[PDB]
């Protein structure tokens, strides 16, 4: 199966918006799709248990017809850091689990992306940090990076340290996180220049609900 | 003289609240202290010329009465990346008047912080960064973390690169951009577990004007 993990320049800078354009990109072109997000914080009480909406997005998003616990085995209610919350519940992360639901999805789908939680370094144990598991699984990242100022310095100190750990950055994606700005285009073009991975496409400022929105034409596939 | 960069995990952090408790710590331990902004943007018209707030405030808190040009060289009226508006204005921003306006504060003072601009890759042009001057310049570095979600990821983004550069990490000042918020010890706690370098004090959130606050009282020099 072709694998990718996409990480973001901050939380909250439309990382699941990406993931569904490139979900959206992927089942156009043919493969069997599935969205994978290991580890959720921020999620809802439903009769079924709690339910995470970035989650709920990747397996909608999906070709194949997946249960929520195979794309989102650890679950958790409160919007922060995995490692406070998990601790706090007795609830251990762990990367054989996180691994072998990789594995299960790799049954089924031939295209499997999978979503990380916050930026790169987000820790998921005291000695274990969702980098960590991302180099043991030797995936190809694709970079979200939010256009508004104090990006370039993000978008590149996620490069280096992702080049640094020796994995391959596959691409980028530019998401309009605002309206149209003053220095939109000088922007667009330093992190062109500055990215050592191609711009797989550029989303634009979408208001009312933009993960629902059809936004795969976005997305030049033939980059990655 | 005692020379130190203050660097933040984001531009609007609190770096220059940091710096003015820097600045009145070190002027109460003594020192003949001066603060150098080299390169501004985002500035005021006046009848004198431009000038920019965090210039204004670096200027006031040094013990040394100095002039305006000599605490901020490069001034700049739009807000944006400094390479933006530099070759936007064909003013370039020249690496040797930078370290030529350094020495000249090292004639009067004996401790000089020197701020940046941004967070640590901010370009000066197209074929320099901010990281670069530094780095030429073998400042020790001291890095400014606002406690928020999202900032245990960037901490430790900055705190690598400047490590992998060859560089000093002399410490970390955790700054309190909100109020008290839920799991405000746990951020600390693993902030203190994940930066290689003492954490120099706490600067609580201050609603009103907090760079005019007395706030020397929040840092343990020593520790520098
Ligand atoms: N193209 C766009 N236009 C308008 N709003 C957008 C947008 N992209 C993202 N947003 C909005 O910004 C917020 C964050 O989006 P998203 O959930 O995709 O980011 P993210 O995955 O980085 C968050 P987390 O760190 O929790 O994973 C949402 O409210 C989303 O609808
Ligand atoms: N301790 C604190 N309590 C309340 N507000 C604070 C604060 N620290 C910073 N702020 C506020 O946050 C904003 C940014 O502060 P500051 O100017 O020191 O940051 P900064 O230097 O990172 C900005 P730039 O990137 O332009 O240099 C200001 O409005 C400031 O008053
Ligand atoms: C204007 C702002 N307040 C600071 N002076 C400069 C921030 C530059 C950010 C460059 C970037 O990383 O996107
Ligand atoms: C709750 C949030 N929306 C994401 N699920 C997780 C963000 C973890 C951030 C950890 C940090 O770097 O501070
Ligand atoms: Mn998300
Ligand atoms: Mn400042």
């Amino acid at each position: 199966s072709k694998r990718y993990f996409v990480t973001g320049t901050d939380t909250e800078v439309g990382k699941t918006v990406a993931s569904c354009a490139l979900l959206q990109a992927a089942k156009a072109a043919g493969y069997r799709t599935a969205g994978y997000k290991p580890v959720a914080s921020g999620s809802e009480k439903t009769p079924e248990g709690l339910r995470n909406s970035d989650a709920l997005a990747l397996q909608r998003n999906s070709s194949l017809q997946l249960d929520y616990a195979t794309v989102n085995p650890y679950t958790f209610a409160e919007p922060t850091s995995p490692h406070i919350i998990s601790a706090q519940e007795g609830r251990p992360i762990e990367s054989l689990v996180m691994s072998a639901g990789l594995r299960a999805l790799e049954q089924q789908a031939d295209w499997v992306l999978v979503e990380g939680a916050g930026g790169w370094f987000t820790p998921l144990s005291d000695t274990f940090t969702f980098a960590d598991w991302v180099t043991q699984e030797q995936l190809p990242v694709i970079l979200v990076v939010g256009v508004k100022l104090g990006c370039i310095n993000h978008a590149m100190l996620t490069a280096q340290v992702i080049q640094h750990a020796g994995l391959t950055l596959a691409g980028w994606v530019a998401n309009d996180v605002t309206p149209p700005g003053k220095r939109h285009a000088e922007y667009m073009t330093t992190l062109t220049r500055m990215i050592p991975a191609p711009l797989l496409g550029e989303i634009p400022w979408l208001a009312e609900n933009p993960e629902n929105a059809a936004t795969g034409k976005y997305i030049n596939l033939a980059l990655l």
